[PDB]
């Protein structure tokens, strides 16, 4: 079926096997702590814990953050549904990821973070679900502005209706009228700078206050 909705780990064709380090180490910590908000998607939730936002907007509200970097949505699935969310009850659970399921449909993409949204609905029904929009990308205009875009109104569409599932746009305007995205925000017009990120979990923070 939907390869984006099938949970699949990452396989190691590399060698030194960090994904699954990654991975036990995330279990371990939902084995030992008791999060009221847990965080998982790619590398924008994996660079949010490494900026000194984190410790500042998150900490305080007591979270774990799960994010690994170049992960799809079948691999955060796979990752919830072996550990990842055993042994704890958080009342917040937010999901940020889709922008790497490179092969996949928008529609596909869309399948595979309902998905995401289902089962935490299944393993911690207590939980509201935050769903982030996925990010512009590119310097010019690309094919994946518009995937991320479609990806964004079907998501959107999708959790309307859904009063425990909130559809976030934490997109402040990165793409400017000349339809360029700045290195200032985008240092690779992917991952955020220290910048790009301040209005990004403004926006969530204020969010999760809201929800709390």
């Amino acid at each position: 079926e939907n390869p984006a909705s099938k949970p699949t780990p990452v396989q190691d064709v590399q060698g030194d096997g960090r994904w699954m380090s990654l991975h036990h180490r995330f279990v371990a910590d939902s084995k030992d702590k008791e999060p009221e908000v847990v965080f998982i998607g790619d590398s924008l939730v994996q660079l949010m814990h490494q900026s000194e936002i984190w410790r500042e907007l998150f900490s305080p509200l007591h979270a774990l953050n799960f994010g690994i970097g170049g992960d799809s949505t079948q691999h955060v699935l796979w990752r919830l549904e072996n550990g990842e969310l055993e042994h704890i009850r958080p009342k917040i659970v937010v999901v940020w990821v889709g922008t790497n399921n490179h092969g996949h449909t928008a529609e596909q993409v869309t399948g595979g973070i309902k998905a995401i949204v289902q089962l935490v609905n299944e393993r911690q029904p207590q939980a509201r679900v935050v769903v982030l929009g996925l990010l512009p990308r590119g310097q010019h205009p690309n094919p994946l502005r518009e995937k991320n875009r479609r990806v964004n109104e079907l998501v959107r569409a999708a959790l309307a209706g859904h009063p425990r599932a909130h559809f976030l746009d934490a997109d402040p305007g990165f793409v400017h009228s000349d339809g360029t995205i700045s290195h200032h925000d985008m240092y690779d017009y992917l991952h955020l700078s220290r910048l790009g990120y301040t209005p990004v979990c403004r926006a969530l923070h204020s969010l999760l206050l809201r929800l709390l």
